[PDB]
């Protein structure tokens, strides 16, 4: 679909200046912006295009970065590294993110995830979720877990292998409820067995391919199986999934896993809530 | 404009095989097709009938299904349930979707929607699913929608409304009342958590009494969506524009996304954007 959105180094480097400023200032002034920068027209155009936004408080007077701002910054960066040249449609919305089809010059198609923390908040937080995920995805990919191949990331943006499948949110019928139900329960366990309970395990965490085999997608800060309340969490993850199947597919099974089943094989909680080796 | 081509079960099994193989392989060699089924001539004929398409690239060498191929598979499957016996004339080119008149044995008429998105076979399979369930839900919540009848693959069968699409209507007795019927509907959707997303003159059918039925269940995004408003305001604009054009009607009784009294969690039940 869409090729890189032309804009001058002057727009760009200023935008970046606004990036750098927010670092040490909530609401950043043109003076600094301009200092860093090497202008005021650029600013008008940026505020025009809605790449930035300006606020006077009780005490402060200057400019912020809008998500559109950040979005670009990210894509420009990624464009540099060859990863993405072209951006298709928003496929959908995730827990607190946006997912688009993207591709590189060479024609290969990937998924771009764009973190948006602010269901109710900073761009910062979204940068750090992107991090945690990229790392989490690699751990789980190398260990032969069923997740996309994490490819690159920058800022709040995460490129990973595209999957031939629809998200479970939009699956309204399946011929083998037990099969998928089990592939899911079998995944929860494989996780715990490396020390990991997800915490917010819902339909949004699963893709189904054309052959109806599963893949995991949303990886926030997880909980360690040595967490005080590890169980409760485990309990929830399972409980949720059970409900969705019972509600969507009307599939129920008294075969739901329990904490006992967990037989630690790994220390994958090498960064997770209550690691305390 | 009645029954189409008769075919050998072999022809079908092969067609089925191509399908089966496209799950794991985009282009599928005879090897599998054969193995999947139990021959090569069959293929040649399907190619000839433009039912399938063979292709050779890089190192890849095998067959794929044509839209038409898919069409037949479906109809056959539909035949085998008495749900579709005969096929009337294509009614509209009015989306990435081809819509037809059809009838069963007893001769009752329904409308067949065939999804034409553009892998493509798959996403189209799943459009249909979404559409069915969505449409089912709305029907059951007493909305003005075609009663869904069945679906298979990229194909959805549903009640055939007795009236003409708004895009082919050049005058109405009381435009206002229609406009307000339309505006209501938009609202009532939002109130159960929904936004049609393609609400336009193509997706609204005026009946004998000038009462409105909705037909495209696509994005049908949730009101909890990031752009829930923009969608909303878009849908409204279509209507306004349409009447200040076809009918030269202009009212100031717009609905606003501000006016929205969530009464149901339909967005949730059917998952079309949305939250816990
Ligand atoms: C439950 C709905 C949801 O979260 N939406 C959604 C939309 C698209 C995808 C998706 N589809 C194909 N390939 C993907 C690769 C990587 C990440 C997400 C992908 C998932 C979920
Ligand atoms: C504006 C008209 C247009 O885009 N096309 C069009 C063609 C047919 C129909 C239609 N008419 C009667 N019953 C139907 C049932 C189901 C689907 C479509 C139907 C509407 C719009």
């Amino acid at each position: 679909v869409a090729k890189l959105r032309y804009m001058s180094r002057d727009d760009f480097r200023v935008l970046t200046a606004v990036e750098m400023g927010m670092k040490n200032h909530e609401i950043v002034p043109g003076s600094l912006i301009a200092s860093i920068a090497s202008c005021n027209k650029v600013l008008r155009e940026l505020v025009k295009h809605k790449l930035i936004a300006w606020e006077r408080t009780k005490t402060v007077q200057g400019y912020r970065l809008t998500n559109a701002g950040y979005d670009y910054l990210a894509l420009k960066t990624l464009s540099s590294r060859q990863v993405v040249e072209s951006v298709g449609n928003q496929m959908g919305v995730g827990k607190e993110s946006d997912i688009y089809i993207v591709a590189n010059e060479e024609g290969q198609q990937f998924a771009l995830k764009l973190h948006r923390l602010g269901r109710t908040s900073w761009l910062y937080l979204s940068r750090l979720s992107a991090m945690k995920e990229f790392a989490y995805m690699k751990a789980l990919y190398e260990r032969k877990f069923p997740v996309p191949k994490p490819i690159d990331y920058n800022r709040h943006a995460v490129v990973m292998e595209l999957i031939n499948g629809y998200p479970l949110c939009q699956i309204h019928h399946v011929e083998d409820p037990a099969s998928v139900y089990d592939e899911a329960m079998e995944l929860i366990v494989k996780l715990a067995n490396h020390g990991l309970i997800h915490g917010d395990f819902n339909e949004f965490n699963l893709i189904l391919d054309e052959s109806d085999h599963i893949t995991m997608i949303d990886f926030p800060q997880m909980v360690s199986t040595s967490h005080p309340n590890a169980e409760w969490y485990f309990d929830r993850d399972v409980k949720c999934i059970k409900d969705f199947f019972m509600k969507r597919f009307s599939y129920e099974s008294e075969l739901f896993p329990t904490f006992k089943d967990i037989r630690r094989e790994d220390t994958l909680d090498v960064e997770v809530s209550a690691s305390g080796y």
